[PDB]
């Protein structure tokens, strides 16, 4: 085998392999070949920025990956050296990981590797009916349906979920179940197993928490029974939930604001309450409304140790946590500023205050109309914006030390108020009026004629039209945008749920098939879907 | 939306000034909105407490609704 | 027929009539089966919000709805 760093473990039956020739590999497993040699070179292992060949490290799947079902059925089923069906590689990946993770979504690679991974299937439950490959964990506890679901792979995702073998003797592989059909319309009950209630990681936390750089994000949750899924459980108990809690955060707001509108102005807080109503109406109000910033503050802290986001990705996803966590932060520090004994504690309290209220468009998503404006302004922000920046200050400065420069003793001889003043410019509300009468006029006119014509009518209207592209990118995608949203507040509304309940699943634990290899039943919480096609 | 915005911000000015112009929710919201379509003063002529954070939520203001939501809006009805 | 409330009213007819059996819609004429009999339970109903198909409730309207002209 080689032994470099590069073909490290690489033997004469792994090129055989990948060359489609069954002669050699039959007469290297008649010489005795080992058929669970590992090949963990670094052309072999998972890589990002380097060109490689990942297949799971195994002749087994290497003759599964490259589309040879007769190798595989020879290496399983021959009986010099059987190969081992479970075997797991360095990563803890099966056969079954490997396949999932070659897919591509393509039409052509989809039909291929739907194909063998089935074909694998049936191979296993007669030659192990007792062993669950499906179940088998990688090392990053993902099993070939959470694996599909993190990397994007909708084909196999598809193919799995509404996965029906019409063959006996192996129908508890299938997932779905067709009881009965009429014309257009027709009844399945669906498997439902490890996808809301997994105990590790479940398909719609996958799918949920990706972190917006997997392809097939909003497509995932098309997929029939996830879209049933979210529809009833958001009908059934979250609707309501939702509303209640926007309800309670409105009141929270209200009286905040009132607590906030009537501070009293005198010196030096603390201040000292007297035996009348408005006080205790006052200190009713400051209680409830820190009360709530410690609130949201846990809450945020809670969600950063549960997701432990990345630095990059820390504002892509997360923006409302975020923003909710800000606001929390400006609380506390005006609580500290108030017991401290400076009248500062306003400044920070204002600003809290202006930050509960936008905080409101959190809200508006999970509606399909309005979600639109809270996900355009978050874009917005944090491409549009926060690019101009600074392009926008390079031209801001630059005219400005120029003008502070050229003028000796005036109101422009300031870099504060002329920076205002610029800034002004930018936006049509400055004043260009020429009536002061200092040297260097003509050259002051021209460098606040380019400045005019360079940020107001060149720089800002690229911006608009930029936003404007921006805007228009995202207007047809809303009915995605608003089902991921959705599904993400399910997720939450069951993860926290504050009333001791946990009827998180939807149907019965019903027989599904009654008839395993052995001679058990299996009850796997199944969930009937009658869906309408009017094909034909 | 808009009205989440402005009731947002006339409501920290409000707090923040005690006995000015803008201590009056009615002229204060009236300000605000003449800011979002362009046609505001942004004089900090005068000498109160606090004005670093009255410039400051001012001039958020007018970047989030004169610049940001505004355009928003127009891109939309231009696209109706 | 069945007596529960979403496939009221549905007898052999219409089960031959949908799956496509010229002869044992024949046979079931020919022993007297009613041609008028009404399916009329939820599943059968016009609706917009549940799946269901509406044809009519009546055999003749579901061999026309079906596109089966030799049953009609
Ligand atoms: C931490 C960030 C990212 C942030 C926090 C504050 C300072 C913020 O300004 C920014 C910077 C900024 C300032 C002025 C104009 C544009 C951007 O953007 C947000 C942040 C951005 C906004 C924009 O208004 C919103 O629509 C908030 C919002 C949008 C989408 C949502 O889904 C949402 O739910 C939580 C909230 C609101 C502010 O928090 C706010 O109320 C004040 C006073 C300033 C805005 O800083
Ligand atoms: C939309 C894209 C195309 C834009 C084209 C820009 C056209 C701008 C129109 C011209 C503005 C001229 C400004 C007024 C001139 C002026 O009033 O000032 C001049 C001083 O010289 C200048 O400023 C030079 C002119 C500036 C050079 C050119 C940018 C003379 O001094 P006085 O004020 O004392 O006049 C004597 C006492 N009343
Ligand atoms: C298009 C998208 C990109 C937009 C980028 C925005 C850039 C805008 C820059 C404008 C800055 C204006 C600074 C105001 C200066 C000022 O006028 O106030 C100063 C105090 O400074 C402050 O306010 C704090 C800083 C505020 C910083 C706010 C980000 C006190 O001066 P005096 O009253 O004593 O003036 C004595 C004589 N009158």
């Amino acid at each position: 085998s080689y032994t470099d760093s590069y073909y490290k473990g690489q033997t004469a039956l792994h090129i055989a392999i990948e060359r489609r020739n069954m002669t050699l590999v039959t007469l290297l497993v008649e010489n005795g070949a080992d058929v669970q040699a590992a090949a963990n070179g670094d052309f072999f292992k998972k890589t990002k920025g380097r060109p490689g060949f990942y297949f799971g490290e195994l002749p087994l799947s290497l003759a599964a990956c490259t589309n040879q079902l007769a190798i595989v059925k020879f290496l399983l089923q021959n009986s010099w050296q059987p190969a081992d069906i479970s075997a797991r590689d360095s990563v803890g990946n099966t056969v079954l990981h490997a396949l999932v993770e070659v897919a591509d979504n393509t039409v052509d690679n989809t039909k291929f590797v739907t194909s063998m991974y089935n074909e694998i299937l049936i191979l296993g439950a007669k030659l192990h009916p007792t062993l669950k490959l499906e179940e088998i964990t990688n090392r990053k506890g993902l099993t070939p349906l959470a694996l599909a679901a993190s990397s994007g792979k909708i084909g196999v995702l598809a193919y799995i979920l509404q996965r029906e073998i019409h063959e006996p003797e192996c129908r508890h592989l299938s997932r779905k179940f067709t009881e009965w059909a009429y014309g257009p319309v027709h009844s399945s009950l669906y498997d439902l197993s490890c996808i809301d209630t997994c105990e590790k990681n479940s398909v719609l936390e996958v799918i949920a928490y990706s972190s917006s750089e997997t392809p097939n994000r909003h497509d995932m949750l098309l997929v029939e029974p996830l879209n049933r899924l979210l529809q009833d459980k958001w009908d059934r108990f979250v609707k309501r939930i939702f509303y209640f809690n926007f309800f309670v955060y409105c009141l929270y707001m209200i009286i905040f604001t009132a607590a906030a509108y009537y501070r009293p102005v005198e010196g030096l807080p603390p201040y000292k309450l007297k035996n009348t109503v408005g006080d205790y109406f006052r200190v009713t109000g400051e209680i409830l409304s820190v009360s709530g910033g410690v609130y949201f503050f846990f809450r945020g802290i809670q969600y950063f140790l549960q997701r432990r986001p990345s630095l990059k990705s820390l504002f892509v996803d997360s923006y409302s946590e975020i923003l909710f966590f800000v606001q929390s932060l400006f609380m506390l520090v005006s609580v500290v500023l108030y017991f401290s004994q400076r009248k500062e504690y306003v400044a920070s309290m204002v600003f809290s205050l202006a930050m509960g209220w936008t905080n409101m468009l959190y809200y508006t998503r999970g509606f399909q109309q309005m979600g639109i404006y809270a996900v355009m302004i978050e874009k917005m922000i944090l491409r549009d914006l926060c690019r101009f920046m600074f392009v926008y200050l390079v031209f801001l400065f630059g005219f400005s030390t120029a003008v502070v420069t050229l003028i000796e003793d005036g109101k422009y001889n300031s870099l504060y108020s002329t920076c205002l003043e610029l800034f002004k410019f930018t936006i049509g509300m400055g004043d260009l009026e020429f009536t002061e009468n200092y040297d260097f006029k003509a050259v002051f006119i021209i460098l606040l004629l380019a400045y005019v014509i360079l940020t107001y009518i060149l720089l800002l209207n690229m911006l608009i039209a930029l936003m404007g592209e921006t805007v228009n990118k995202i207007a047809q995608e809303s009915k995605n945008i608003w089902k991921l949203q959705r599904a993400i507040t399910i997720l939450d509304t069951e993860k926290s749920f504050l009333k001791c309940m946990r009827k998180a699943f939807r149907s019965g634990k019903l027989l599904q098939v009654g008839f395993t290899p052995d001679g058990k039943d299996d009850y796997r919480w199944c969930f009937r879907v009658d869906e309408v096609n009017w094909t034909t």
